[PDB]
């Protein structure tokens, strides 16, 4: 299936990030790190002009939950979200936790990933 | 179809991170951010006692290359590496770039990911 979940939002980059942080907070997720990919590359004189910001988010209890079931899940932490502007429109997307964890061949872990995916998806929908 | 590439090292957690940072640098990869999952969870009072540190690394030129091939690859950036200890032995692992982008059904992108994967794995091998 589609490896990612992406939504179109009416707001610009800055306000989208603002609203996403509030939506995540409502769900117990905190932003651990924000990285402006576009800035990092353009500062190096590289040719990449699409505005794009990557956010590493985390809900401590959810992290502990998955790590205590399978240590290798750390290879997919923290949860990643990406806010970018394509064709003059802003979007928020994320690789699906169930697709990432699915590669691990751990049925039970994938079901916990599904809970996480549902919550992150809800956070994204609130930003439409 | 192992989703990850992991190596055992003889060094302790801190020395290992130091050696990995150097190995990465020699290959043009800089550490953008890192954090101790263990400290974070224990700080929150949760039960997780396995030493584990996650590093987000970047080689700007390589990032520009995949992003310009397919924007959605941003959903898998920056490159992730994990240093952790199991049964008293330190290990360094990474989810395979080829496995991650493989879900995108994009042969051209996967070829670039294979190039990046080989280089990152070399960095890991050099810490043994
Ligand atoms: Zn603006
Ligand atoms: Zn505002
Ligand atoms: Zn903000
Ligand atoms: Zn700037
Ligand atoms: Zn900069
Ligand atoms: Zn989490
Ligand atoms: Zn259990
Ligand atoms: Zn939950
Ligand atoms: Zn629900
Ligand atoms: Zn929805
Ligand atoms: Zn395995
Ligand atoms: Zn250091
Ligand atoms: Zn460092
Ligand atoms: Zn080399
Ligand atoms: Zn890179
Ligand atoms: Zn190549
Ligand atoms: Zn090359």
């Amino acid at each position: 299936a589609m490896f990612h979940y992406t939504v179109d939002v009416s707001t610009g980059m800055n306000e989208t990030i603002e609203r996403l942080e509030e939506s995540l907070k409502q769900e117990g997720f905190g932003v651990l790190w924000q990285f402006s990919v576009t800035e990092k590359l353009q500062e190096k004189g590289l040719d990449f002009s699409t505005p794009m910001v990557i956010l590493e988010v985390c809900n401590p209890q959810e992290a502990a939950r998955v790590l205590n079931e399978n240590l290798l899940v750390g290879y997919f932490l923290p949860c990643k979200l990406v806010v970018y502007q394509e064709n003059g429109t802003t979007k928020i997307g994320m690789p699906k936790p169930t697709m990432l964890v699915g590669m691990m061949n751990d049925p039970a872990l994938k079901e916990i990933a599904a809970d996480i995916e549902k919550r992150l998806a809800a956070c994204l929908d609130r930003c439409r």
